[PDB]
C-alpha cells in the first residue's frame, strides 16, 4: 500500500484545480497521499526527497493521527494544500530549504492530536502539560515529527548537510508552535503595525518567522475560506469536538466555556460572527497586505462572514 | 399491453451501452418495461421467472406509479438499471436468490409513492404515518408490493420453495426498508468500521444485509451518476417534488425548510454541493471500497460535484 503511492498518477483534471486556493481536498480521501506527493514534487522538485522514503514518511504521519472529528488526516492535507497554493503564488520569496519545511510542517502541525485543547490539558494536570507548559499540543505535535523522522527508512532529510539539517528542524518547530492560536494576537498585531510604518523587511530573520508565522494561522484556518456549504460542513466537525471536550468536564463537575458547551448551540451563530472578525478577518486581511496574490483567501472568508450575517438575521 | 411486451426484443446497438454505469434510460421511454425484462434475462436467467407472470407483473408495477415529477416510473427503472450493472460487474458474490429479488426491489422501491416524505406524513398525522411509526413510505411501499405479488396471475415466485419465497420476501422486504435515507446514515457508518477494522465478513447474513442496503442506497441516489445533462436535468425533477410539498405546507400556511422552500430556488447549486459531500461522496466511496468494480459510480459522482462547483462560482 505505501508502496501503491509510488506508481500514483494525479487526474488531469485536478493538476488544474489543485492550484487554486478555495481547492476543496475533500471528495477525494484515496487520493490525499497522492496529492501531497504531487504538491512536493512541484514546489521542490521530484528529485528533492527519495521517494520511497518520502512515501514511507507520509503513511507513518497518517498513521499517527486519529479518528477524532476534526483534528485529522483530512485536516492534515487541507492545511498543507493551502500552504502550497500560498507557496506557489509567492515562490521566489521562499528559499527550497523553506518550502520544503513548511509543507512537511503542515502535514504534521497536528500530529497525534486527541481532541483537547491547551486550556483542557493544563486545567486538569495532564501529563502533557507537565512536560510542556506553554504551546502544550504544538511541542507534542513537533515531537511527534521528529519520531517519525527517526524511524527506519524516514529520514527524508538524510540528503541534507547537518547545517541544513538543523536549519529546517527550527523552521518546522517555530510553524508547529505558531499554530498555537495563542500565539497569532500578538505576531499579527506586530506585523500590522510593521506594515504600517513601512518597516517589514523579509530580509529580517524574525520579520521573515513572524511572516512565516501568518502564513502557518491562514493556512490552519483555511476551512473558512472554502465555498459555503464545505464550511458549514467543516463547522459541524469542529463544534463536535469542542462539544465533546466540554462533555468531558461536565463529567468532571466543572462547567466549559459556551463554545464547548453542547446546550449552547443557540451562540453558535455569534460565536462564528466573533471568531471572523477578531480571528479570521484580521488574518486574511494582514497577510493580504503583506503577500498580495493571498488576496482570494480574504475574498472568500468575507463571502462566509456574510452567510453567518444572514444566519444570525434569520435564514 | 402485457402482451405487446413479451414480443420485445431489445435493439442490438444498446446491447453494450446497457451495461454501462452511466447509461441514461431517459430517451427510451417506451422501452422501459422491455429493459427489465432484458436486465432479468441476462442476470437470472430467461428460464426465472415464468415469461407470462413476469409480463404481467410489471405492468402492474408501471401502473401504481403515480404521475409525480419524481419519484415515478422512470425513476423506478433508473434504480433497477443501477442495480443491474452493480450485480452483472460483481458476478460471483450474490445468490441466485439475491439477484432475482434485488431487481424486483428496486423497481418496486417506491411503489404508490405521493411525492410526499415521511416528515410530511408524519407531522400532518397523514393515516399511512399512524400505520407506519418510522420508515413510512418504504412500508407502504413494500405492501404495495406484496399486493401485486398476491394478485391473480402475477405471482412471479410461484416455482420457489416455501422457504426461498420466505427468503426472497425478506431480502425484498430489508432492501426496500433500506431505501429510507434515514437508516442510510447509521449503516455507512457501521460499515465503515467493518472495513477498517478488517472485521467484515460477507458469510456473515447480517453483514451481507449492510451491503445490500449501502447498495439500494446507491441505486436510489444513482441519478447523481448519469453524465452532466443528465443529472443537471433529474435535479429539476427532484426540486420540484420538493417544492410541492414546501407549497403543500404553504397552503396549510407553514413554513418548510429551505430545500422544499422555493422563495430558496437560487440555492439549489449549493444544495447540490452539500448534498454531494455530506451524503453522495461518502455512499459511493464506501460502496467502492467494498465492491471494487462499482468505482465508475465514485468517478461519476466527482465529475458532477466539480460541476455544482462550476455552476455556484459563475464558470
Ligand atoms: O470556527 C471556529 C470557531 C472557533 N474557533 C476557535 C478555536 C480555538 C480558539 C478560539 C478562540 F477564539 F477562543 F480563541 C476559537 N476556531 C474556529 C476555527 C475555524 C477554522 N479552524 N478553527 C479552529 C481553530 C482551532 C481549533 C479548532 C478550530
Ligand atoms: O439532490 C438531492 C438533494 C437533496 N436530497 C435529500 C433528500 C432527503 C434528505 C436530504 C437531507 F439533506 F435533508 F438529508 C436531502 N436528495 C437529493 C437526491 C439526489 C438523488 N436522489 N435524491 C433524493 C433522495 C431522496 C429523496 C428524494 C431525492
Ligand atoms: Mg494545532
Ligand atoms: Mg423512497
Ligand atoms: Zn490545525
Ligand atoms: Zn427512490
Amino acid at each position: 500500500e505505501w508502496q501503491g503511492l509510488m506508481q500514483f498518477t494525479l487526474p488531469v483534471r485536478l493538476c488544474k484545480e489543485i492550484e487554486l486556493f478555495h481547492f476543496d481536498i475533500g471528495p477525494f480521501e484515496n487520493m490525499w497521499p497522492g496529492i501531497f506527493v504531487y504538491m512536493v514534487h512541484r514546489s521542490c522538485g521530484t528529485s528533492c526527497f527519495e521517494l520511497e522514503k518520502l512515501c514511507r514518511f507520509i503513511m507513518s504521519v497518517k498513521k499517527n493521527y486519529r479518528r477524532v472529528p476534526y483534528h485529522n488526516w483530512k485536516h492534515a492535507v487541507t492545511v498543507a494544500h493551502c500552504m502550497y497554493a500560498i507557496l506557489q503564488n509567492n515562490h521566489t520569496l521562499f528559499t527550497d530549504l523553506e518550502r520544503k519545511g513548511l509543507l512537511i510542517a503542515c502535514l504534521c502541525h497536528d500530529l497525534d492530536h486527541r481532541g483537547f485543547s491547551n486550556s483542557y490539558l493544563q486545567k486538569f494536570d495532564h501529563p502533557l502539560a507537565a512536560l510542556y507548559s506553554t504551546s502544550t499540543m504544538e511541542q507534542h505535535h513537533f515531537s511527534q515529527t521528529v519520531s517519525i523522522l527517526q524511524l527506519e527508512g524516514h529520514n527524508i532529510f538524510s540528503t541534507l548537510s547537518s547545517s541544513e539539517y538543523e536549519q529546517v528542524l527550527e523552521i518546522i518547530r517555530k510553524a508547529i508552535i505558531a499554530t498555537d492560536l495563542a500565539l497569532y494576537f500578538g505576531n499579527r498585531k506586530q506585523l500590522e503595525e510593521m506594515y504600517q510604518t513601512g518597516s517589514l523587511n523579509l530580509n529580517n530573520q524574525s520579520h521573515r518567522d513572524r511572516v512565516i508565522g501568518l502564513m502557518m494561522t491562514a493556512c490552519d484556518l483555511c476551512s473558512v475560506t472554502k465555498l459555503w456549504p464545505v464550511t458549514k460542513l467543516t463547522a459541524n466537525d469542529i463544534y463536535a469536538e469542542f462539544w465533546a471536550e466540554g462533555d468531558e468536564m461536565k463529567k468532571l463537575g466543572i462547567q466549559p466555556i459556551p463554545m464547548m458547551d453542547r446546550d449552547k448551540k443557540d451562540e453558535v451563530p455569534q460565536g462564528q460572527l466573533g471568531f471572523y472578525n477578531a480571528v479570521a478577518i484580521p488574518c486574511y486581511t494582514t497577510l493580504t497586505q503583506i503577500l498580495p496574490p493571498t488576496e482570494p483567501l480574504l475574498k472568500a472568508c468575507r463571502d462566509n462572514l456574510s452567510q453567518w450575517e444572514k444566519v444570525i438575521r434569520g435564514e
